[PDB]
Order: C-alpha cells, then sequence, then structure tokens
C-alpha cells in the first residue's frame, strides 16, 4: 500500500513518502507541516480536524483499522478515489497516525 | 517529535515501506530494503530471533517495545553498528498486519 | 550489476562524461550534456536545489545518496520523467573531486 | 572527453566509454568481461590483479585518488604513455572502481 503519511494528533503532517508526493502532487517539503486535511475536497476538508479530535475524545474509530474509499485530491485540485487504511502510534505521550492510500485509478 | 527515519514490514517481517531517513541510516536503498526482512538491519543474535519476536506477539499481543519503545543496536549495509532508539506501532491493512517502526540514530 | 548508464560530473555538477546508455535513456548526446549543470537531467523541486546537494555534501561529507543510492525521477530532454535508481561514488582526479553517478532506469 | 573505465572488484570491466574504445582500440563489447589487465603491457598486466586484490586487503592507496602517469596497451599491440586516476564506488553492495585514463601522446 504504496503511499504513506504520518500525521500528529492535530493532523499535521510529519512524514509524506514518495509515493505520496507522486499521488497527491506536493513535494515532501510542502506538503510536512500542512494539515492532512490539505489532501481532500470539502466537505471532508473543512470536517477532518473534527474528525480527529473525535476520535481523540471517544477512541471510537471509524477508518483506523477498518478502512474505507473515500475521494482525495491532489495539488492540482483534481479528485480521485482512494482507499485509506490509518493506523495509530503513540511517541512522547502524543499520538501519531500513519495513513496508507491506495490510488484507485 | 517522531524520527523521520520511517520502517514498514508485513506481519512475517518483510519491509513493505523504507523512508529516505532510514535509507540514509542503515545505508540500504528502499529498492534493496523493500521485499527482505528487517532483520537485515540488526546484529546477530537479534537477528536470528527477531522473526519469533514478530511471530510470538502475533500470537501473544504481548508487546516489549510496541508503544514504549526502546534503545537497540541498528547494523548499516556496511556492517556498522550504531544505538538508535526505537519506536513501534501497529496497523491493520486489508485486514493484514502491519508495523511501523520510527528509527532515531543515537550516535 | 551496476548499471550501464553513467555519468560523472565535477564538483559544481558540471557534466564531464557522459556514457552511452546515459544518452539514450536521457536524450542528450555527451557531447551536448558535457559543460552542462547535472540538474538538467531532473524535474524540479530537485533541479534549482541541486548544486546546494553537491555543495552540502562537500562541506558535511555526510552523504545522502552516495553509497546509499536512491530511487528518484530523472527527465528526458523531451521533458518525459522516469523512475531511476541512482548510485553515486566520489572520486579525486587532479585533486579535485569528482562524482561518478550510475543510473538504472526503473520503468 | 576522457577515456573511461568501471571495474568491479576482481578487475573485470563492465564499462568501456566511447574514448576508451576509440583510445584503446577494443569495442565496449569485447571490453565487458575482459580483465583490465588487458589494457596494459607486462610487468604491470601480470601483477594487477594482485594490485586490486592487496588495496581491496589494506586499503593503502597507491593511485586511487592519486593519479600516476603509467603505460597502455592498445588491442591493437601497441603501448602509449596515460595518466591515470581511479575512484571507487559501491553499487548493489560490491566495489566497483572507476578509472579515468588520459592518453598523453
Ligand atoms: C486524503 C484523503 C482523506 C480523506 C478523504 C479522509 C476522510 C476521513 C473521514 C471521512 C474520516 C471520518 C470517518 C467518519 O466519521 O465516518 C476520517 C477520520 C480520520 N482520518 Fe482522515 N481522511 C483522509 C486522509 C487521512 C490520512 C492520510 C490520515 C493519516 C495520516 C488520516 C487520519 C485520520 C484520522 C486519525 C481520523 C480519525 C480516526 C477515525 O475516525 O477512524 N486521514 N478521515
Ligand atoms: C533494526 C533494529 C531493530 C532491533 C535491534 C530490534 C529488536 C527487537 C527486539 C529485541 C524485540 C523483542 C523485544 C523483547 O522481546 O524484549 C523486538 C520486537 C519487535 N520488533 Fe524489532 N527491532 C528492530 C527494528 C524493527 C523495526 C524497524 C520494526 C518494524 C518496522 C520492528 C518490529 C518489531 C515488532 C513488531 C516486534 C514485536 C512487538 C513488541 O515486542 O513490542 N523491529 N525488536
Ligand atoms: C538525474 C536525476 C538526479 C536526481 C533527481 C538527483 C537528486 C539528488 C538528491 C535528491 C540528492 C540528495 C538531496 C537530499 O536528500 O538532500 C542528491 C545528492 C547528490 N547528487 Fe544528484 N541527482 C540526480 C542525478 C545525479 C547524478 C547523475 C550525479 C552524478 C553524476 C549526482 C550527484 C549528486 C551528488 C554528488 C550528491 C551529493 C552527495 C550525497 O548527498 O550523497 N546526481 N541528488
Ligand atoms: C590501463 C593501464 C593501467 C595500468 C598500467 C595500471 C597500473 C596500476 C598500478 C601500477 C597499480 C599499483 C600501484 C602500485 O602499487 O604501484 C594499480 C593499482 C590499481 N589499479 Fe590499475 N592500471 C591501469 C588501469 C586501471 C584502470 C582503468 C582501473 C579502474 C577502472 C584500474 C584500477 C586499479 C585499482 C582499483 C588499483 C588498486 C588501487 C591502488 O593501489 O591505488 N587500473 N594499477
Ligand atoms: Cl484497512
Ligand atoms: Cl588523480
Ligand atoms: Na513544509
Amino acid at each position: 500500500p504504496d503511499a504513506m503519511i504520518v500525521i500528529d494528533g492535530h493532523g499535521i503532517i510529519q512524514l509524506f513518502s514518495t509515493a505520496a508526493e507522486r499521488l497527491f502532487g506536493w513535494s515532501e517539503l510542502e506538503a510536512i507541516g500542512q494539515n492532512v486535511n490539505i489532501l481532500m475536497p470539502e466537505p471532508d476538508r473543512s470536517r477532518h480536524d473534527s474528525y480527529i479530535s473525535r476520535y481523540r475524545t471517544t477512541s471510537d474509530p471509524h477508518i483506523i483499522g477498518i478502512g474505507r474509499i473515500v475521494t482525495g485530491k491532489r495539488r492540482d485540485g483534481t479528485t480521485f478515489p482512494m482507499h485509506l487504511s490509518i493506523g495509530e502510534m503513540q511517541s512522547g505521550g502524543e499520538p501519531y497516525f500513519t495513513g496508507f492510500v491506495r490510488d484507485l485509478t
């Protein structure tokens, strides 16, 4: 599952793999530091922080360990179907989330 | 923060993804690392034992490093070793387990 | 097992030698390539960063690609891009650094 | 454009540049797979494997990074003064050497 993205518990991109660069069009340096919400169209884009926040409060997963086909958005605005799997992991008493993204095109 | 040296293995210890920073630290490119057992990145005897670490974790769900991390010793392609902090997370994709390893070089 | 596409640059990224298999792959004759910056064989953002990559190496002696290797994107004369594996070595001749890059087309 | 030859850790020619063809007379096809010692007169020709082996053993260079004027031998039997510079390269976990050959004639 080629394109990999790691975010912190606020949605901020920490790692952005070479497959993610080719899929999403953002260079790794550009993507790191940006909110992962840049990688999706509305309505998900404006809602994404809520999804993270809701998970952190509730611990109730919806995509983590479940996976879902969703719409992603390339740097150039174009949208594409993709499968999303997500994992969690802790470092320093903070969570980080790893996403694997499959371009269904 | 989280290290940028990241390694993804499947539930058989086979490297699936090997980040640029991991390439640099271990001295393998992803081209050569993908498909090899992650045990190539460590000295003996951990190397000979590592498949059992993974396999027994899968049957017991008793983690040792997962979620807490540990200072271990890594081995580069050229056989040189280094102290490293290892962080491991677990995930599921397509109903299969994968583990995400983050490595910080302590040289 | 070493690629037959081989490029040699000086310590300022300027192409010194361009093997026949580099010519095929990148679409430049050795005659046009020599004297140009190696950055012509790559897309942005690496292209406008490449001099800095070379100079950072000359400063730190800590390689990113030398002795490790990397999959990157190369760019042909015609503007089309391709996946490639890059290996790089360092040598010295007449007291100046030169870099020998070997390119494997991953298409 | 100077002549360029790549050999492996046992002195076997892996690449032989157009200028090396023009200079030494051997086509790249003919040169690849032969020992680099084909390109020199005696006694270097007989001793050359031992030069490579000592370098691999000791790491004490004599020409690598140093350069020397030596004599080179053409496919057609004739010899010629030449300057030699040698680099080391690792690819796929194994040593290669790159040689640059300046014809002094
Ligand atoms: C780029 C396309 C993405 C889309 C369209 C998307 C969409 C979604 C949606 C709809 C949810 C909420 C599920 C629900 O309430 O039904 C969600 C939750 C979440 N997403 Fe994203 N996401 C994307 C990328 C990512 C990536 C790449 C990561 C990690 C690096 C990530 C991390 C999370 C996390 C941690 C949650 C909360 C956990 C959960 O609800 O299971 N997302 N995402
Ligand atoms: C390269 C240097 C590494 C060394 C020296 C090393 C060593 C170890 C050791 C000694 C254990 C057993 C812990 C114990 O039983 O006390 C362990 C467990 C484990 N390691 Fe490795 N490891 C390394 C890299 C990695 C990486 C990069 C990953 C994932 C990509 C990984 C995945 C695992 C997993 C899944 C377990 C079982 C989970 C656990 O016990 O918490 N290892 N490792
Ligand atoms: C044509 C496609 C190429 C690309 C896309 C490329 C890109 C890069 C990148 C990404 C780095 C590391 C920068 C970093 O991670 O900070 C690098 C370093 C370097 N590259 Fe290039 N390169 C290419 C071709 C070559 C060639 C053919 C040579 C030699 C003839 C070369 C010589 C070097 C040197 C000397 C370094 C610094 C040494 C090091 O850090 O290991 N490049 N290059
Ligand atoms: C064609 C004419 C050549 C001659 C006469 C020649 C001669 C020599 C000599 C005399 C030495 C040993 C230094 C000493 O102990 O005095 C040497 C070492 C070596 N030569 Fe050659 N060589 C030739 C071509 C090449 C080429 C084209 C390569 C690489 C492609 C090469 C690779 C080496 C290597 C790797 C060593 C060991 C490194 C060292 O001692 O510095 N040689 N060669
Ligand atoms: Cl999944
Ligand atoms: Cl020299
Ligand atoms: Na950034």
